[PDB]
């Protein structure tokens, strides 16, 4: 009996990169949202988010964040919170040329190195004070509600 698809790697590499600018917003959503098993292409999303191409606000993101199965909520934290708050996947407002505001995913932190999904690079990882310093004290939390069958 192979009943089972769970072998199908129909893109288990939901860390997506297209399209990056200042709406990254949208893009590094596309990565959580197809991590969390929604799946969302980059484009339905930025029509979604709304995510304004001037240096938009997490507060939008979220918004359409909330709406994909997953509860996204905009605070501020400190660098050490880094480490123990949020563990998942989540949203960072992180500044790029001191000047356009850009998102990444958090994947994993540890030895002080942070891995962000960042939607040009892909999968880059940045030192614990370095991101500190791109990182502006703009975190999103995000939790899979209605993503996660109950029961």
């Amino acid at each position: 009996s192979n009943a089972m698809l769970r072998r199908l790697f129909k893109k288990k590499y939901v860390c997506v990169r297209q399209y990056d600018l200042t709406d990254a917003g949208a893009a590094c959503l596309s990565s959580i949202a197809q991590y969390y098993g929604l799946k969302m292409s980059l484009a339905k999303i930025r029509e979604m988010t709304g995510t304004d191409t001037q240096g938009t606000n997490a507060y939008g993101l979220i918004h359409a964040a909330k709406q994909l199965g997953f509860s996204a909520k905009g605070v501020k934290a400190s660098k050490e919170d880094l480490l123990k708050d949020f563990r998942l996947p989540a949203i960072a407002n992180v500044i790029v040329d001191n000047r356009l505001a850009h998102f990444v995913v958090i994947y994993s932190i540890k030895n002080r190195i942070i891995t962000v999904a960042d939607p040009g690079k892909g999968i880059v990882r940045y030192s614990m004070d370095d991101f500190c310093s791109i990182w502006t004290g703009g975190l999103v939390l995000l939790e899979p509600g209605e993503a996660f069958q109950k029961g």
